[PDB]
């Protein structure tokens, strides 16, 4: 909602309050059950420092709601973006900060599910999801010459945490994408040096990592197809449900499909199928991280307001060799936004 | 302070900054505790017109505490109160989920309107008797339209098998029944549920299920607010010793709170009030008061947006309480701004 | 900005989203790697009459330097939270979480693009940010004299878990006075110290104190400002040899600010900070903080900023207390609202 717009500045506080249940049997689910309520809250701020330079800023806050008032009501609460850049005419833009990877730019296309779905797109994981202390330059429609050709050209910096699954070094990445008449096709690829901490983990064993993918999408006449495939090195998170050790899987193998149709009344029904398949994994070989198919529909009532169904169709075995759960989860979601 | 309103939404970004102090004797044997008690809260009401008949809408609530340094204790009680999202339809009735007030409190509200302190009953994440997570809440007002002034509503609560059982609770069902003429209100609401495995390891209390009732009267007209709640709880109240340094549920409570309010046309609006929550065949005590004082409290409104209020407790709990409650007094000094 | 006004009442919705980097060694000043963090508060105020005005403010730091798992909350905190009222030239009452009466003195030479304002330490007594404090201000002294500012805090007794955070019951003060460009301020003020401070191996004293002066020239694009000041018993000292933290029985601060404003935006900073602790408690005579700064802030308009600021440490490879002895250089890009 812009809630102020004087002098040049415009600021754009928004929100989302999303009452939301998972349904399944009993911890051996792909979702899990219970309440899973949260809300969001974060701006948007812009100013037109000229008719050519825009200086801009963005961070969003997660607030967990299915938490207690005690011990542990922090549990979940994260800053997913914080950033601040400038945009210059057909130049492009830099931007610091907390903000999206280049590769999740290609992985954008089949993360489009109700509440589930895009499930490669892991949280300080490189570059495919949110990672603290990116530098990103982005250009679109190539200096002003060629509509529709936008690329990105992204740095990493070394993050030494104190967890193997959330550390990471210096590194690089970049993403190209041409769309022309409701298509679009992606390319996004990059690499960085594993940190010391990730290097002695069980699972996993490389002095770099790296990631890329690859898109498909047509986008017009309320129809969203969409393709994605990509593998990585190194880079996939994966942790060892049995005896409970975690690290990252050599090779993984990725596959996403999404079908959606938009209703002029509303309802947006949605199928889905998505695998991965991590190989090369210590004293195991080959074994899938993610494999299902998905039904659901989103009804939205207007733009503030809308209601959703995810129904995923587990199809991990029940002899996973990595513990993965095998049993199917059902999202029911209300969700208010401004 | 509504902020938008646009495109049939409006939103209502609220806050407020509450300097508050306890002073106490010392004050772990008092009331309330001592020292600052400074606090921060931030929330939106949003609401959308989807058409003549159908709104949208949600709330959320978060609490900042003032009272913290910059170290390891920087989030010691920040908490998000309220997260729900919901629809109402005509005079059918409103539903919305999330986490928001249980329907005992519903009853629990009448009494609960002291300047600080009140509403001792209404535990936090405590089933149905105050703000609990995973609430699928129906409501319908004056009855389908029919009969104004009666209201009802239906809640299911859904099982949280949290960490400790102080904070846990099992599938659950409760209910409320008010009616409201010429500023009379007489309420009556119940609920009960199964209580979860963590919860019946814990010593004190042995229950297939934990219940909550409870029933309120009140005045609200003509600058006089009177108001009156009676309840029973069965395995529901949390309560601890703190000599064993033991904890769990009193097997029954019995508990009585008392409001008498006057508002004058200047601002100044003192209180007095009575509360006592008496728990019965305690394990090990039998019974043994776990609230009991008299209330004595002024607030002064200068404005919507700024007030200031004294509190203090006439503690009637004796010093040899067999579970440890504090037997001091405390009165509490607030300056709030709001919007 | 302004999100809000209508039948006398104020709200001001504001925060930043700060891009931050640290380049260091990799035992350095400020660190090395991601700083960036973000802030969000309001600055409420109703007119609750024609002479007396009640307001509220808040302010919560959410730091953007950290991952989405058990760390997520590392560095999140309230700085600001009070409530108060302003009866037209009586004076101002408020209470909550604020600044304390020492920082409006040590404010002279706090002004650097990044760094600066070491003696301003957080839950520090009167010196910084400091949670239950009751501050009466009164401007212009009753109406009377022009320039004329003084300050009286009521700082309560905070039971706080470590020494670190905790402080006693104290009172403090501040008097500034400012002709034509040109400011004087002095502050003081003592509190008893906790019986669980005491405890600590280094420092020793019933009670706590800190004071500060300082003079400056802010005017025609200049400004230059010099604050002095010492503490006894307040500063927190730590060894990293023997992971062993206390507070310096003595403290004495210098800081020099120089900047000057060009009107096309630039503004360039050089700055000196020292800070000499006096007989500290196996070391005897050792130094906190002392540096040169080099820095220069680019001010797009009002709600856009980046920044470079260069600190030339001056702290030696052997420093017997372990404070760092590398050079750190901070580069930041600012949008705030
Ligand atoms: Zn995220
Ligand atoms: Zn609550
Ligand atoms: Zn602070």
């Amino acid at each position: 909602a812009e809630i102020y717009n004087k002098d040049g500045n415009k600021v754009d506080l928004y929100g989302k309050a999303v009452g939301l249940h998972y349904f399944s049997k009993g911890e051996n689910s792909y979702g899990g059950n219970g309440d899973m309520t949260y809300a969001r809250l974060g701006f948007k701020g812009e100013t037109q420092i000229n008719s050519d330079l825009t200086g801009y800023g963005q961070w969003e806050y997660n607030f967990q709601g299915n938490n207690s008032e005690g011990a542990d009501a922090q549990t979940g609460n994260k800053t997913h973006l914080a950033f601040a850049g400038l945009k210059y005419a057909d130049v492009g833009s830099f931007d610091y900060g907390r903000n999206h990877g280049v590769v999740y730019d290609a992985l954008g296309y089949t993360d489009m599910l109700p509440e589930f779905g895009g499930d490669t797109a892991y949280s300080d994981d490189f570059f495919v999801g949110h990672v603290g202390g990116v530098a990103t330059y982005r250009n679109s429609n190539f200096f002003g010459l060629v509509d529709g050709l936008n690329f990105a050209v992204q740095y990493l910096g070394k993050n030494e945490r104190d967890t193997a699954r959330r550390s990471n070094g210096d590194g690089v990445g970049g993403s190209i994408s041409y769309e022309y008449e409701g298509f679009g096709i992606v390319g996004a690829y990059g690499a960085a040096d594993r940190t010391n901490l990730q290097e002695a983990q069980p699972l996993g064993n490389g002095k770099k990592a790296e990631q890329w993918a690859t898109g498909l999408k047509y986008d017009a006449n309320n129809i969203y197809l969409a393709a994605n495939y990509g593998e990585t090195r190194n880079a996939t998170p994966i942790t060892n449900k049995f005896t409970n050790t975690s690290g990252f899987a050599n090779k993984t193998q990725d596959v996403l499909l999404v079908a959606q149709y938009q209703f002029d009344f509303g309802l947006r029904p949605s199928i889905a199928y998505t695998k991965s398949k991590a190989k090369d994994v210590e004293g195991i070989g080959d074994v899938d991280l993610v494999n299902y198919f998905e039904v659901g529909a989103t009804y939205y009532f207007n733009k503030n307001m809308s209601t959703y169904v995810d129904y995923i169709i587990n199809q991990i075995d029940s002899d996973n060799k990595l513990g993965v759960g095998s049993d199917d989860t059902v999202a029911v979601g209300i969700v208010y936004q401004f």
